[PDB]
This record gives C-alpha cells, structure tokens and sequence, in this order.
DNA sequence: GACCAACCCT
DNA sequence: AGGGGGTC
C-alpha cells in the first residue's frame, strides 16, 4: 500500500518550508563519520525523497539545515547531527525529538525506532528498523525505492505524532523538561561526542607489553599450583581444578555448576595459594582485554582520539549511558587499574584536563526531599557523611567510630539509596539477616525522616503508577502490586531510588546546559569531553584553569537550589589520571 | 547468534 | 539502585 511521495533529483523551494519533518537516516550502529544513507522531509507541501550527495552538496538545502527559524522534528537527531558534523555541515532548528519525548512520556517501553514510538499512539502506518535493515550479519541498506518508501513514512509519522506526545507531555507537566532540557542537552552532548577526548596510545601500548609479561608469570604460576595446565578462563576446566582436583570448598552454585565469582575465591584464599594467583590473573585479564585491547580497538587513527556515544534515551532513571568506548567506566579504585587514566590526554599542547563531581549528591537529594532533620543538618555543617551516620547508629562520638564502623555505617548509606533490604545489606557486609535489620533499624531511629520518605514514596508509587523527580521525570512502577514478594519488592526499592537517582540526573543535566552557556558568554576555549554521572570533564588551556576553578563548582552548585548546599570538588592535571 | 557469569564504573 | 569470553 505504497505513501505517495516525491522521488527528487533536486531540491525544491518547497522542500524548504519553515516547519518540516526531516529524516537524516544513519544506518550504522557507531554514527561517527558513518554514511547518511537518504534523506526524506515531509512538510505542508508534500512528502519527499533526496539522495544525500545531491541534498548535500546543495547550497540552499545546507543553508536550510543550519537555519535555526526553519524548524525540525526528528527521531534521534543527535545521530544525524553528529554524522552531519563529520561532513562539515551543522544542523539546527530542532524543535522536537520524537525518540527524546518517548522517553520521556515511558522509558520503560524502550523505544529505539519510530516504529515503537508510533505505536505508543495506535500509528502503525511505518515498519520497524529491523524490519527493513534485517539484523546482524544480514543487516543491509535495500535498494532504492524499499529504502524511500521507509524513510518518508517515518518522516510522515513524525509529523502525524508531535502534537499528540507534545499534549500528553504536557499533561505530565514534562514539556520543558523536553524542550529546555532534554533536547538542548542532546545539542551539547553531540559537540562532546564529536570533539571526543585525545588517547596517548603509546602509553597504552606500553602498559598492555608489561601486563601481558605479568600475565604470562601469573598464568604459570597458577599452572605450577594446580600441577597442570589448564584454560583459566574455562568455567568447566577452572570448577574441576579448585572444586575437584584441589577439593576446595563448594560455597556457592551456578545455574550450570561450581560459582568462582570475586567474592567466592577471597573466602577460598586462605585455604590454597591458587587462589590469590587467579584473583591476580583476571584483575590483569580484565585491564588487558577490556581497557587496553578496547581501547585500542576504538581509538581513531588518524586523530588519537575516541569518540563514545552517549545514550540519552536508554536508563531508567534519567541517567546517560556510553558506549564504544564506555568511558563511564574507566578503573580507578585499584591503583593498578587507576593508571589507565594517564592515556587519556588533553587534545592540544600546553591544554589541561580539569575535573569537577557533585559531593554525596544522592545523599543530598535525599536529605532535600525526605526532608530529614537529621540529615540536613549534617549537610549543613557539611560533616563526614559516613562518620556522622557511624556516630548515630552506633551512638558513639566521633573519637569513638573506628575504621570498620565507618565502612559499615558507609555500606548501609548506600543501602538506604538503593533501597535494599536486611537480606541485602546482609550480603553486602558478609553479616546475618536480623544484625542487617538492626542496622536498618538504628539508622531509621536516627534518620525518622527517612523513614517516612521510603513510606510514603512507596504509597504514593501504588497510588498513582509511578514516582518522580525533581524536574519531572517518571518512571512506572506496575510491579509495585505484585502479589509476588520479590517481583513488589524491587519495584518498592525501584520507588524509593528512582527520585534519588534521577533527581541526581536531573541536576547534572542542567548544570551541563548552564555550563555549556557561560562558557559560551565568557568565551572560554574550555570544553566539555564527558559526563560520569555526578562529575564533569573537561579540557581547556592552561591559561583557563583559575577561572575553570571558580566557574565550573559555582555553576555546577547552582544549578538548582535544594533544601542543603550542593558542594563540588575538582582538579586538574596533564593526564585525566592527574587530575585527581 | 544468544546467553550467562563475571567484573568494571557511579 | 543504574549501566557496558566460553558455552551451547
């Protein structure tokens, strides 16, 4: 049942309206200097389909792409945005993204093509990515006229949907959480994918020699110890060596057979000298695989650098992902691991990296919206989290909090943010169940204003649907009902977390716009390469870095006002390593 | 190609 | 709480 459209061979005036949908499609995974494959508009004066070598090399239809009063309605327009940087041509006036306000509207439905937002509203009038590109191995752009038909009913859907996602958004209350957050934040995080962050590979290089010469030591160490040779990384060869062979103890099962998870092997320690040796071994063997062979997979060889991809519609919470590479997790507990950091380098001579994080600002956000007396007042004071929360539960002064308190009450810090329960905490510590409830007990004793938050958010999630954040985001909670125990209580810890964590994403996110427009008015040189969910980094001249100093905490800080202080540490140095 | 145990981050 | 090799 062929949608009736213009075939181009040139652009048009009417192509040209100040009000379209516009379809830029990328069809490879990795959009950094990926092929466009076509282009559709729809707008009041028709549909209609444009080769991109022939749009592209159109002087009035770039001049219409960079146009900011010629507005836009995308899916994904980051995507496009970025490949279209990578061919010299900049594209604004996007004012509203369909996958952006999907998100948004349910995260949970995880809508990564038009198609799935369409159904949202009963549209079912264009196909599935995977439907027309096929999948893996199979995955191919088809011909011409099965390629066009595709790309202008997705076109023709998004301007079928703006104005029943942007009613509903606006029934949530979520229509500037859209347009002055969401999709300004998807202009900057296109220019920090873009720009992306420089790698000294030969530091890599290097450090990948040592640990494959400390790996091969440790590999037959562990073959001397288990008195044959053997593939360490074999869950089956490894079980029958500790398990059988050695007849250490059995702690923990798999699904298919002997556990020898991190936590398994450090009790078995003590028992056999294998043990610390194949500790070792994957410590080295994840710093080698993952981080220096990863990492060197993806770098960019003309430039040195990688440039990751920032997922803005995929968590639940409101948080960002990255990928290709994940430079949200990069090592850094393990000093070993930690030194990774000295390879990722400013992207000019004599420029610094400099870093800036949000201190406790799960716990902040906590103590503004439980409204907890105790808890703000520590705040307030701006003590030791940690120690105060050792001082209360354990009713000691802070003379008497020895370093195992500390750990402790830190532990269930974070349980109380995630939520988590006497079983949980439990594990966590390596304690019993009732001691766990103990804990949970004391700590709501002293923080009673906790308490009541985690009651009342858990009610308003099964009065409602859902539960919020600061800024408006929603997440659904339909298990919350569950007459099934452990079904309803995740989604109860889901209730109790969620505006915890994404008020906490909210808050970065907008420290990030307002960054992003002063250093734009003072004209600073600095840039933005990364996000890692409570801190910023960025590179700029050396030159910069007193200002940087007094501008990034400050606009970082007063990004929203809460109940307690936002406090911000930062530094700077020659590596992201230094900068510490 | 798809899963799963495993392990890195906040 | 939220993410991103071996064995069939």
């Amino acid at each position: 049942a062929k949608m009736a459209f213009t075939l181009a061979d040139r652009v048009t005036e009417e192509m040209l309206a100040d009000k379209a949908a516009l379809v830029v499609e990328v069809v490879e995974e990795n959009y950094h200097d990926a092929p466009i494959v076509g282009i559709a508009v729809v707008n009041e004066h028709g549909r209609f389909f444009l080769r991109p070598e022939s749009a592209l090399a159109d002087p009035q239809f770039v001049a219409w792409l960079g146009d900011e009063t010629k507005k836009k309605s995308m899916f994904d327009s980051k995507r496009a945005a970025v490949a279209l940087k990578w061919k010299g041509i900049e594209l604004c006036g996007v004012s509203f993204d369909l996958l952006l306000a999907a998100y948004l509207l349910d995260p949970a439905q995880g809508v990564d093509d038009v198609a799935a937002a369409a159904k949202m509203k009963q549209y079912e009038a264009v196909r599935p990515d995977e439907a027309v590109y096929g999948k893996g191995a199979k995955r191919a752009v088809p011909d011409e006229p099965v390629l066009a038909e595709h790309l202008v009913r997705k076109a023709a859907a998004i301007w079928a949907l703006e104005r029943p996602f942007l009613d509903e958004l606006r029934r949530n209350e979520q229509d500037r959480l859209l347009v002055e957050l969401e999709q300004p934040l998807s202009s900057i995080l296109a220019e920090m994918e873009f720009a992306g962050v420089k790698v000294d590979t030969k530091r890599l290089e290097q450090m990948g020699k040592e640990l494959a010469e400390q790996l091969r030591t440790v590999e037959q160490r562990i073959y001397e110890l288990a008195g044959q040779e053997f593939n360490i990384n074999s869950p089956k060869q490894l079980g029958v060596i500790l398990f059988e062979k050695l007849q250490l103890p059995v702690l923990k099962k798999t699904k298919t057979g002997y556990s020898t998870s991190a936590d398994v092997l450090e009790k078995l320690a003590p028992y056999h000298e294998i043990v610390e040796n194949i500790l070792h071994y994957r410590q080295l063997g994840k710093l080698q695989s993952t981080y220096i062979e990863g990492l060197l997979k993806v770098v960019r060889p003309d430039t040195k650098k990688v440039h990751t991809i920032f997922n803005q519609a995929l968590t639940q919470t409101g948080r960002l992902s990255s990928t290709e590479p994940n430079l949200q997790n990069i090592p850094i507990r393990l000093e070993e691991g930690r030194k990774i950091r000295q390879a990722f380098v400013p992207s000019e001579s004599d420029w610094l990296i400099f870093a800036a994080d949000y201190s406790q600002i799960e716990l902040r956000v906590l103590a503004h919206i439980a409204e907890d007396d105790n808890l703000m007042e520590a705040f307030r004071r701006d003590l030791d989290i940690h120690t105060k929360t050792a001082m209360d539960i354990f009713q000691v002064s802070e003379d008497e909090v020895t370093p195992n308190m500390r750990r402790q009450a830190k532990a269930v810090n974070k349980g109380i943010v995630y939520g988590i329960s006497d079983y949980g905490l439990a594990q966590n510590l390596n304690i019993s169940r009732k001691e766990a409830a103990e804990f949970i007990e004391r700590y709501f004793e002293s923080f009673p204003g906790v308490k009541r938050y985690m009651e009342n958010i858990v009610q308003e999630a099964k009065q409602k649907g859902y539960v919020t954040t600061l800024l408006h985001r929603r997440r659904y909670l339909p298990d919350i009902t569950s007459r099934n125990f452990n079904v309803r209580s995740f989604a109860e810890r889901m209730a109790m977390n969620t505006p915890i964590q994404g008020s906490a994403a909210d808050i970065i996110k907008k420290a990030m716009i307002d960054l992003n427009a002063r250093l734009k008015e003072e004209r600073l040189q600095a840039r933005l390469l990364l996000q890692v969910h409570d801190e910023l980094i960025l590179e700029a001249p050396k030159e910069e870095m007193e200002r940087l100093c007094r501008l990034v905490p400050e606009v970082m800080e007063q990004a929203v006002t809460l109940r307690v202080p936002l406090k911000v540490d930062y530094h700077y140095g020659s590596t992201w390593y230094d900068a510490k």
